[PDB]
Parts: structure tokens; sequence; C-alpha cells
């Protein structure tokens, strides 16, 4: 039938190798896919789109502007979110640090373009520094 869960069998295998951060000793765990999926439904957003390569993508986009402006309950959804999200694309990060990254490249992609990304927004941002 359809797809079930958030991390199937292979996707748990690599999760739970991947780490919070990129020169830590906590790696990831059911705790934090959970913990997320716990919050989401409050955003008014539900954890399905967890399960889903194309919601981890949306939800990100709701996030990425409001990292700066997000409080530690955002930075924290952001960084799983992340990790996640690169198991349902290809992506295979070790840590949730490189998982920003990856996701900042592919968004930076069309900064130089500013075609569609420069519609809806109201004002951007021109000064972007690495964490
Ligand atoms: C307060 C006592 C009660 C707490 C029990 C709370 C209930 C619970 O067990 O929830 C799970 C966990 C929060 O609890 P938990 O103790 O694991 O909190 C995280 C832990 O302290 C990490 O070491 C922090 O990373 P860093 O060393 O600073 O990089 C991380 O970010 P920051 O907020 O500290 O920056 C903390 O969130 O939820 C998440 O937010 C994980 C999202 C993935 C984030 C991965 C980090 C990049």
């Amino acid at each position: 039938g359809a797809r079930a869960s958030v991390l199937s069998g292979g996707e748990l295998d690599k999760w739970e190798k991947i780490r919070l951060r990129p020169g830590g000793k906590k790696q990831y765990k059911l705790k934090h896919i959970v913990w997320a999926s716990r919050e989401l439904e409050r955003f008014a957003v539900n954890p399905g789109l967890l399960e889903t390569s194309e919601g981890c993508r949306q939800i990100l986009g709701q996030l990425q502007p409001s990292l700066q402006t997000g409080s530690e309950e955002l930075r924290s959804l952001y960084n799983t979110i992340a990790v996640l999200y690169c198991v349902h694309q290809r992506i295979d990060v070790k840590d949730t640090k490189e998982a920003l990254d990856k996701i900042e490249e592919e968004q930076n992609k069309s900064k130089k373009k500013a075609q569609q990304a420069a519609a809806d927004t109201g004002n951007n941002s021109q000064v972007s520094q690495n964490y």
C-alpha cells in the first residue's frame, strides 16, 4: 500500500548514525523524529509531512527565512527536518550542520537568478554568513 511511518528500516539505520552536531557526542534517535512531529502539529503543520520528501522541503521553506527571528524551537526543527529531509531525497550527510550546507546550496543556486524567488518576498537579505 501507500508509504507509512517517517523513516523506514534503511533510513532508520543512517538516521541513527547522523549526529545532531558535527563535533558532538549525541547521535540521532527516534526521540528527535517524534519531538518534531509533536512540535509541527502545533504550527498548524501535520506530522504526516515529515514522512514526505516534498513536505520536508516545504516545512524548511517556512523556517529558512525564520531562522534569524526563530526561537530555540524553530532552530531545533530546521535541524531535525534537515537531517530527515536529506534522507527522503538522497543526501547522506553525517551531521545536522552538513545538512544545512546541502540545502543552503540548493536554494542559493536559485539566488543567482532571483526571477521566481524575488516576487512574493518583500525584502530579501544581502548578507548571508556561515554559522
Ligand atoms: C530542559 C530540560 C528538559 C529537556 C527535555 C526536552 C524533551 C526532549 O527530550 O526533546 C528532544 C529534544 C530536546 O531535548 P534535548 O535535551 O535533546 O535538547 C538538545 C540537546 O541539548 C543538544 O545538545 C542541543 O545541541 P547543541 O549542542 O547546542 O548543538 C540541541 O539544541 P539547542 O536548542 O540546545 O541549540 C537541544 O535541542 O528536541 C530537540 O529539539 C531536538 C531537535 C534536533 C536538534 C539537533 C541540534 C542541532
